[PDB]
């Protein structure tokens, strides 16, 4: 809408304050408009109807604890958008300032997070095996990054370009998630992950084996669920981004680490310039070490641990 832009103030799902970026126009609406073409955030209302209604409030107050899920989305879109901006001179996900979408409080008890192809969407999860989804700021970023890699490789979401796809929303959901500093790590979905369990995830990048995900590509799973395994193959490539960026042996392999920004770099680059819809490992693996070979040269150290991280996860 047409209206003036203001900044709000509210909680998200694990209680925070924070403030957040509305317009007024007789409402105070979840429309961010100091980012690119703006960043609107949606109610379903427990509904499947998508988008749902521009989220309006009367005072641009948001402490109802309905209101903690929109305050999340909205305010972790912004976030990603600055990550992408600051970090890759990226302009949203198209890389024009297409306008980010999201909507919250989708369907009851829903235990997923998904992009529609048009927009983001959150469940409320049902209370023991998610909050509501929105709530985890790698969840948001792995959600927005899937919107980016279909506007850029297009990885299709089946077998290893699909688990490359997932892995790749993985890497900069941890990526945007260090950027903003909250409590960083290289698990995933923790925040909002079990509330009833302490320490655990969804996935874990630095060791996915700790919850039944592949390590190497010797155990990769061939079989048809999951689109042919892209949420569980991911753990493979997932291990390698850890193994480049913080270094260690694995299966006897040796990595020295180059640190998260290279990684970002190396990856964002394959990403945008190298990988394709059909790409598989060995195809990744090429275009990470092409990317840091653009970036480093070809005798670098980043472009000798791309090869080690690779190695030591099966990948030739
Ligand atoms: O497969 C899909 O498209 C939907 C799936 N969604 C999903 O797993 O929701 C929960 C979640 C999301 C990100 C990080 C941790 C947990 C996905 O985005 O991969
Ligand atoms: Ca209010
Ligand atoms: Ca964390
Ligand atoms: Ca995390
Ligand atoms: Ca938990
Ligand atoms: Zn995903």
């Amino acid at each position: 809408i047409t209206g003036t832009s203001t900044v709000g103030v509210g909680r998200g799902v694990l209680g925070d304050q924070k403030n957040i970026n509305t317009t007024y126009s007789t409402y105070y609406y979840l429309q961010d408009n100091t980012r690119g073409n703006g960043i609107f955030t949606y109610d379903a209302k427990y509904r499947t109807t998508l988008p749902g209604s521009l989220w309006a409030d009367a005072d641009n107050q948001f402490f109802a604890s309905y209101d903690a899920p929109a305050v999340d989305a909205h305010y972790y879109a912004g976030v990603t958008y600055d990550y992408y901006k600051n970090v890759h001179n990226r302009l949203s996900y198209d890389g024009n300032n297409a306008a980010i979408r999201s909507s919250v409080h989708y369907s009851q008890g829903y235990n997923n997070a998904f992009w529609n192809g048009s927009q983001m969407v959150y469940g409320d999860g049902d209370g023991q095996t998610f909050i509501p989804l929105s709530g985890g700021i790698d969840v948001v970023a792995h959600e927005l990054t899937h919107a980016v890699t279909d506007y850029t490789a297009g990885l299709i979401y089946q077998n290893e370009s699909g688990a490359i796809n997932e892995a790749i929303s993985d890497i900069f959901g941890t990526l945007v998630e260090f950027y903003a500093n909250k409590n960083p790590d290289w698990e995933i979905g923790e925040d909002v992950y079990t509330p009833g369990i302490s320490g655990d995830s969804l996935r874990s990048m630095s060791d996915p084996a700790k919850y039944g995900d592949p390590d190497h590509y010797s155990k990769r799973y061939t079989g048809t669920q999951d689109n042919g395994g892209v949420h569980i193959n991911s753990g493979i490539i997932n291990k390698a981004a850890y193994l480049i960026s913080q270094g260690g042996t694995h299966y006897g392999v040796s990595v020295v680490g180059i640190g998260r920004d290279k990684l970002g770099k190396i990856f964002y680059r394959a990403l945008t310039q190298y990988l394709t819809p059909t790409s598989n490992f060995s195809q990744l693996r090429a275009a990470a070490v092409q990317s840091a070979t653009d970036l480093y040269g070809s005798t670098s150290q980043e472009v000798a641990s791309v090869k080690q991280a690779f190695d030591a996860v099966g990948v030739k």
